[PDB]
């Protein structure tokens, strides 16, 4: 056992040392290593090709800024890879091609600006997927094509614009799907028609104005939507028509005016909703709203208040309702 390096098996826990690269090992057969909070600023080739057997590598907090080509060669076994917490903003389009066995990968908190189109291909018993808080601004169409076993993906806290349109591609098993405190725009729910399996999809604190589905379809397994803090004031009578069984709707803090009658009727397998924080006005418009309120029976956080007009502000939907003589 080298250096400054407590071995607990053939395990390598070197943590917090003064590390500034890779040490040399005596034992290459070790399976694990970890090199957490060490000041390693560079990642040269084949820098692993000592530990072959390694099968899970943590390298998270480090200064890291350079990643060679063939940085991880030869790391067949690896199946988790922890990159987090370091200044790395470009990676070699091969970088990950040999690790063919990899589970589970960590590249959240760095300085990622765009990613090549085929830097996860070939990833095939890739798991989860850790891209939250980079900068990133756009994602390849083609870069998801080969996650054919991924189910966690994490892609929130970027600088995201926009979806594209036809790609999902290859996220035919994905579950769970975050793409929060981005800056998205619009939602169009057809461009999420290829993850046909997943039951959640947090869309919280964009910039999100409207919400449309171009295609019909139905989303048979999503069962959780979370639209909080976004600007939505517009809402397409048929976008929920695609999830029947969504069975929690957050839409708290955004700039929602009403809903239509068309609307709620799609939303009839609701465990529990959020609309606290909106713009409602309690016109003869929100009816519709009031009845859904009444008939339903599950959960709300937070008191749902009028915002319009002046002498029902703050007041409850419904006692506004039933006191101002609204409806019916
Ligand atoms: C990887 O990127 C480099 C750009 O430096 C390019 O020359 C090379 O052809 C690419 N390889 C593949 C397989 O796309
Ligand atoms: C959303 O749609 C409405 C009407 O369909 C339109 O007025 C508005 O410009 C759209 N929002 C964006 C960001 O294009």
């Amino acid at each position: 056992c080298p250096p400054k390096c407590r071995c607990e098996k053939l395990l390598f826990y070197c943590d917090s040392q003064g590390f500034h690269s890779v040490p040399n090992a005596l034992d290459k057969g070790s399976l694990g290593l970890s090199l957490r909070h060490n000041h390693i600023t560079e990642l040269e080739r084949d820098q692993f090709a000592s530990f072959s057997q390694l099968t899970w590598l943590h390298l998270d907090h480090n200064q890291i800024s350079t990643v060679k080509e063939d940085a991880f060669q030869g790391l067949y076994k690896l199946k988790e890879l922890i990159l987090s917490s370091n200044k790395i903003f470009y990676l070699p389009n091969t970088t990950f091609t040999q690790l063919i066995n990899l589970q589970n990968l960590d590249l959240s908190f760095n300085q990622l600006s765009s990613l090549h189109p085929e830097l996860f291909y070939g990833l095939r018993k890739l798991q989860t997927l850790h891209l939250r808080s980079n900068s990133l601004r756009t994602i390849p169409v083609r870069l998801f094509w080969d996650c054919r076993s991924l189910e966690f993906l994490d892609l929130s806290t970027n600088r995201l614009r926009s979806l594209a349109r036809n790609g999902f591609a290859g996220l035919i098993k994905l579950r769970e799907l975050h793409l929060e405190h981005n800056q998205l725009t619009k939602i169009n729910f057809a461009h999420f028609l290829r993850l046909s399996s997943l039951h959640t999809l947090f869309l919280q604190w964009n910039k999100i104005s409207n919400l449309t589905c171009g295609m019909e379809w139905t989303w048979g397994t999503l069962e959780k939507l979370d639209l909080t803090g976004n600007e939505i004031k517009a809402i397409d009578l048929t976008v929920f028509e695609t999830m029947p069984n969504l069975k929690i709707l957050l839409m708290d803090n955004n700039k929602l005016n009403s809903l239509d009658s068309k609307i709620l009727n799609s939303l009839r397998s609701l465990t529990t909703v959020g609309l606290s924080g909106n713009l409602w006005e309690c016109s003869a418009r929100i009816c519709a709203l009031a009845s859904w309120l009444g008939s339903f029976q599950g959960r709300w956080e937070h008191s749902i208040l009028c915002h319009s007009p002046d002498h029902t502000q703050g007041e409850d939907i419904l006692d506004a309702v039933h006191g101002f003589q609204l409806c019916w």
